[PDB]
């Protein structure tokens, strides 16, 4: 039971997602996209999970997204195919489309994988936290950097000036779809595979 | 034909299960759950099974639950996915939910396994009987303990002050589900793989 | 991440203990004794520890008691020697002496180990939970039984009719001492080495 | 004599520490704690050390804390035992207790190590600098990350907009103690084992 | 980084395709067909792709066509089978039928592979650019030749009197279908696997 003792937990949460009936540019093929990011706090605040953990540091080795249709949608009712893409930086926010796309906005990505709208998808990835760089050629601007291996660093749960280590946003997976003729509802399940370092007491009483 | 002669039987029973049309929080994703426990008497009292066995002891090596839809439900009509979980103590009783859950109540369990509402599931487990402990730090309260291996102990069919050995409750499997848009009926089949020890006569005449 | 996934934690708590100045049978050698038992709940209720754990079962592999003098007592100030003894059943309650003993009440025990009053002691043991036996030759009486190996069974945290699995009392260590000429205060630290089985969600919302 | 030429130095500083006579809840066992962090500037500003170094980068491979009693305190006068803990993030600041603790606030830590109040302690550690993350799920908040190996990065002594590279705070070691019956004064010695990269000139004249 | 440095990219674009409800020769089996050709410019003009590439030469090593039904068409709804055929010259233009065929117009082709109307198809091919021959036995007529291996030649992006290297038409894939009883809409995804030679600057400023 040393300072560097490691523990590994699996955490999950679920939510609903809707792809709306096509009501624009009717009769034509259009695409839209959304995305998901991963933060430990998102999973600890879920009702059935432990809301605090007695560990000093953590690191997300792996994340999983699984979206499957519900609401009585027929799997054999073909509604075309879109793509998933692993986007491991904050650029992913641009891929929640605010306007109809005339092409699949994620298909050109290296690593883009096809998925059929009526079946959903399942994909694993290594989501990345974003380290800060403030020394840019333009003043008063910052950029990001992320590490190739999760074993390189640790995120303290209560480190930093906000004690908000569990809220670090790890990027990230996006998914696109051709707009269907009828609304489709999905059940989404996210999973985190997290390593924790150093069992720790509660903060001292004040 | 010694005192420790062993016999093995397979026992089964069936019953109907209903997942009700969602009539609460319509438009939201909600989850509920139920559970099953195993007792030898539950199977011997089934109509087509032998209602009494001429053995002195028994032990349940393995149990099995299969739930498949009926009532004309389409397997290709997707209604999301829930989870099954092996819960081998009386805590399982809390997982027959009495209120709608905003998250899958069983997914966080180690060993939780996904299953699709429209296809049902099949799972095998080693259900455990609960040994009594009455020496707790709070007076007049009791707790439970179960044994890691079924080969460790035997249960007399007629042992104890009530001769109710066959009614020992073995835990246990729970299953959760997102509430669907229509009612779904299932056929559930349970199977016990039971070892019996010592062929025995009837009780003496009185 | 299976049903049988195991985790191991170290838990500790501390408290003060006093051996009072001898005020009886003055000038003569007398002995007294006290004892300690181990319950998981005792450690989870300690301020700096997690007060609930999200595991389904547990088992105490090892327990440790360490009592050391404080309050400015000189280690080189000899006050004789007493004994520690591992007593793994409820008989230990008789060894909190209510009357002065003319002999060391724990020395005859097999496994009794000497300890010097002015230095304290440190001892590891395997504490035992007490399984119930109610079939005795005398009516309306029960007795106990404990298992040789901790790997034999599991205690569900919320199992039993009281959901008080963490309050099972594990026996046990006692310690005796010759009554000193002046009061001595000690700091006692207990440690549990506990294996937990099956990461589990919170109980469903009601 | 290349750009990546490395030099290693040992640096030290000392200071006094006091554990105060217990004047609150007299008669009860209470605990308090304090902590130490490491910054190169803390050592260079010490009177007998070089106040500026002609190197471009540095990295702290190892740090060391030794606290031994003084003021005439007897080592054979027992005052119980507390614990030391390696806490490598800014959470350590909470472990300078501002209120009396009823339990040892550091004992539950993985890696916690006992130490006797009357003898002091000595412990080595790998203290960590905190890298900034500004992309959290809560807007305008930040968190930290540190690297598992000191060989992964270098800290420029004069890098950044403030040329304050030597002031990076490396975490960290905390120590707890039961409050004694009399005041105890200590001499604390800290030691840094620091690698430096690239012998460098003074800044150009202006 | 030599003149012959090669880069390889994957490029994709999508569009809609309709097979119209049969309104001619009703009650009888009829067939129609269409075709696709490949030009780098077709993919660079697509909205999400880079519209200019800074390379000197290119060559298409592989092309892919995937057409899948959408619009709510049931995959389990049989509508017969047609064929795909790789036609690597401009004769393919004749196989966009302008009159109903009483036989499958592509089935006789060597390499013809059947596909079911209700599931779509996926086929890979090596599309061919057409080299000009003007020396024919008939005056003022020209013919075509293509090379067996893609490694034999390179197409400069801006070569020729029109700088229209990216507009070379590569042949080619055709697909036939028996006319269904109801209209069927498809999503079509084309993919190019293109090797580029010699990273190049922009054209000089004028």
């Amino acid at each position: 039971f040393s300072t560097n003792r490691i523990y590994t937990l699996r955490l999950t949460r679920q939510f609903q997602f809707k792809i709306n009936k096509q009501t624009t540019s009717v009769g034509n093929l259009i695409f839209n996209a959304d995305y998901i990011t991963f933060a430990l706090d998102d999973f600890l605040q879920a009702v059935p999970n432990p809301h605090t953990l007695n560990f000093e540091d953590y690191r997300i080795k792996l994340a999983k997204m699984e979206m499957r249709p519900t609401g009585g949608h027929y799997t054999v009712q073909s509604d075309g195919f879109g793509h998933t893409a692993v986007i491991q930086d904050s650029r992913i926010t641009r891929f929640k489309t605010t306007a109809d796309q005339t092409q699949d906005p994620l298909a050109p990505f290296d690593g883009a994988k096809k998925w059929f709208v009526s079946r959903g998808f399942k994909r694993l990835l290594r989501p990345k936290p974003q380290i800060t760089i403030e020394d840019l050629t333009t003043a008063n601007q910052s950029a990001a950097l992320w590490l190739n291996s999760a074993r390189t660093g640790w995120i303290p749960l209560q480190g930093g000036p906000n004690s908000a280590g569990t809220k670090v946003r790890h990027y990230g997976i996006a998914f696109s779809f051709p707009q269907p003729e009828q609304t489709i509802t999905y059940v989404t399940k996210l999973t985190l595979y997290v390593q924790f370092r150093q069992f720790a007491p509660n903060n001292p009483s004040t």
